């Protein structure tokens, strides 16, 4: 069953940021903000304080949030997964982060590629990931059920969630 078959992220697996593969149905019943994500983006500061600012207000309701390092948008994730993971520390992050990924070309990991075809009709626009700090909202299905880009930040996500919570 290739990934373009997949019905959820939960059918899913991804190496975390310490090494462990992590099969994602782990986030089955949780609302998940899926991003890509890079140490020297002009939008790293804004990203990683209100993506654990979030993590630490709705955790309580059901909010995970799975970081992805990415190196493909302007060479702006070159580190190694432990300087990634320290970098993250620095923010306090509590959230769940994993090992350095591409999100597009041939080589994307799996997941990236599936959920850049949701919804079923639609998917993302040219099929790529525009820049660092895409995020996608994933319900308890494992669903995507809304895409914000680069540009917004994730504050703008909040509004948004009580109707998957």
């Amino acid at each position: 069953d290739d990934w373009r078959c997949a019905r959820s992220m939960h059918e899913f697996s991804a190496k975390d940021i310490d090494g462990h593969m992590v099969n994602l149905d782990k986030y089955r019943g949780f609302v998940c903000i899926v991003t890509n994500v890079a140490s020297q983006c002009g939008k790293t500061e804004v990203n990683y304080t209100q993506l654990v600012d979030l993590h630490a207000r709705y955790a309580e309701c059901g909010l995970r949030i799975l970081a992805f390092p990415c190196n493909q948008f302007g060479k702006q994730e070159p580190g190694s997964n432990e300087e990634i993971k320290e970098f993250a520390a620095g923010y306090n992050v509590k959230f769940d982060m994993f090992s350095k990924i591409c999100v597009n070309g041939d080589d994307a990991h799996p997941l990236w590629k599936w959920m850049k075809i949701q919804p079923k009709g639609k998917g993302i626009l040219g099929n790529a990931i525009k820049w660092n700090f895409t995020k996608f909202l994933i319900d308890k299905n494992g669903c995507v059920v809304k895409h914000y880009g680069p540009m917004e930040e994730p504050l703008v996500i909040e509004k948004d969630l009580p109707h998957y919570f």
